[PDB]
Parts: structure tokens; sequence; C-alpha cells
């Protein structure tokens, strides 16, 4: 650490302080990230150091030092948390929501396709630049160290419903339906499962797509945190949930929004829907 000076707090992150830096000898801007250490956690933490792409922010090193641990990313300009809500009053245009959300699927298709996870999507960690890229921060940190309840509470708004419901193996069908919430929200510009709890976030779910049943997701009554008595809500359509929306959007937004995690699309079939025909990489208007 005696090589970067902190140039300012960033944030807070999932697992620590967020720092903006510059390192001293190259003059590098990266943004470090302290972790608040098991030889598990730093073996997979290394593997992530070869995992790249250009929609993934670039882990640039690991620093572990007097039993502290240090990444080292890449440093974007902005995230599409301030970005959203620097776009409020006029929403993000559709053809940079339909930019980000290829760039994004290209990213999950990237990782799944090595057998990663993210596990954790949320605005926060999707960070954007000057030339209309848009990348997921945080990939793989999930697995190496957890996601605790509190860090800040951790948001559950774009958490899948398996995970809700107790199954012990989910899998990259996790990170689809996170995008897919942040899709809807991109769209509509207001968070579309807004959970204040784990029940809350369930029955949000529950509320806007139907209680899920047998019909719907063979397999789901036996979750372990299924119980009979959930209240049984009709699904809405989705011409409700995300109006603008147009039916390429709808039908897509559908498919990543599927209860069966084995039915939800996945990345590489997503990039291939329809919805991307006329995709292009508008440049964003960004006030740094
Ligand atoms: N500019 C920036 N910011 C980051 O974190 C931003 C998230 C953390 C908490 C928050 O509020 N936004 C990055 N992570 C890797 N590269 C980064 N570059």
């Amino acid at each position: 650490m005696e090589n970067f000076q902190k140039v300012e707090k960033i944030g807070e992150g999932t697992y620590g302080v967020v720092y903006k830096a510059r390192n001293k000898l190259t003059g590098e801007v990266v943004a470090l990230k302290k972790i608040r250490v098991p030889s598990t956690a730093i073996r997979e933490i290394s593997l992530l150091k070869e995992l790249n792409h250009p929609n993934i922010v670039k882990l640039l090193d690991v620093i572990h030092t007097e039993n502290k641990l240090y990444l080292v990313f890449e440093f974007l300009h902005q995230d599409l948390k301030k970005f959203m809500d620097a776009s409020a009053l006029t929403g993000i245009p559709l053809p940079l929501i339909k930019s980000y959300l290829f760039q994004l699927l290209q990213g999950l298709a990237f990782c799944h396709s090595h057998r990663v996870l993210h596990r954790d999507l949320k605005p926060q960690n999707l960070l954007i630049n000057t030339e209309g890229a848009i990348k997921l921060a945080d990939f793989g940190l999930a697995r190496a160290f957890g996601v605790p309840v509190r860090t800040e509470v951790v948001t559950l708004w774009y958490r899948a419903p398996e995970i809700l419901l107790g199954c012990k193996y989910y899998s990259t069908a996790v990170d689809i339906w996170s995008l897919g919430c942040i899709f809807a929200e991109m769209v509509t510009r207001r968070a579309l499962f807004p959970g204040d709890s784990e029940i809350d976030q369930l029955f949000r779910i529950f509320r806007t797509l139907g209680t899920p049943d047998e019909v719907v997701w063979p397999g789901v009554t036996s979750m372990p945190d299924y119980k009979p008595s959930f209240p049984k809500w009709a699904r809405q359509d989705f011409s409700k949930v995300v109006p603008p929306l147009d039916e390429d959007g709808r039908s897509l937004l559908s498919q990543m929004l599927h209860y069966d995690p084995n039915k939800r699309i996945s990345a590489k079939a997503a990039l291939a829907h329809p919805f991307f025909q006329d995709v292009t990489k508008p440049v964003p208007h960004l006030r740094l």
C-alpha cells in the first residue's frame, strides 16, 4: 500500500470502503477496495485475475499484507445508480438502455461460460464510461468472500427467487434474474421489486409475477423456505409492468424473469433475441 496515494473515498461497497487512488510509481489511477484471510479466498480471487473481458471491470492486482486484503481494480467514472438518478427527469434513452443490456449480457455470457457467477448484480456494481461502455464490477467476489446481510443493508432488490426460497445450489441463472430487474428499472425509472425484508422481497415478486406453483415451476413447493400458506396472487401483464417497452423488450424481459431457473433464458440466447436486431452503441451525457 505504500505504493498508492488515496485521492478520495468513492464510497462503501459490499466488502469495505472503496477509494480512488493513484499509484506512486506508474501514476495509474485505480479503485482500491479494502476487504473487511483464508487460503480458499486468496485462491479464488487469484483465479479472477485471468477472467478478462471488455465488459468486466479489470482486476489489476490483489494485495495481502499484515493480514489485510486490498483488491486493485480498473477505475471508471460513475456507476449506473448515479447515472440513473442524474437521468431521472427524462429517463435513459432506449437505444442506450439497449446498448447497456447487450454489453452486460456479453459480460455474463463470458463469465458464465467459465462457470463463474456474480451473484450480486445491482446498479452500484455496474460502471460506465464516456465512450458508451458498461462493465460489471465485483464479479466472483461473492463465492470468494460470501454475501453478508450488512456491510449498510445489503439490498435484496435484485435477488432471484430460488435464492430467497433457500435453494443451496443455484446457478448462473441468478445473474440473468438480477439483470432483468435492472433492465426494468432503467426503463421505468423505478426499482421493480424494492423489498425491505426477505418476505417482503418474495411477496413483491409474487404480487407482480403470480405466486409460483408446480404448474409454472416444478419442484418449487419442495424448496426449503417455501410455505403452502404463501398468499396466492395472480400474475400481471408485462404491459402494466414496464409500459413504455415495446413487445420485443417485454418478450425478452419475461424470459429473463421466468420463475424456473432451468427455463430462464441464458445470456448467450438472450444476445440472439430479436430485441437486439437494431442495437447500437450511443454515448451518454456524463458530467464528471
Ligand atoms: N469509479 C469506480 N467506482 C467503483 O466502485 C463504485 C461503487 C462502490 C460503492 C458505490 O457506491 N459505487 C469501482 N469499482 C471498481 N472500479 C470502480 N470505479
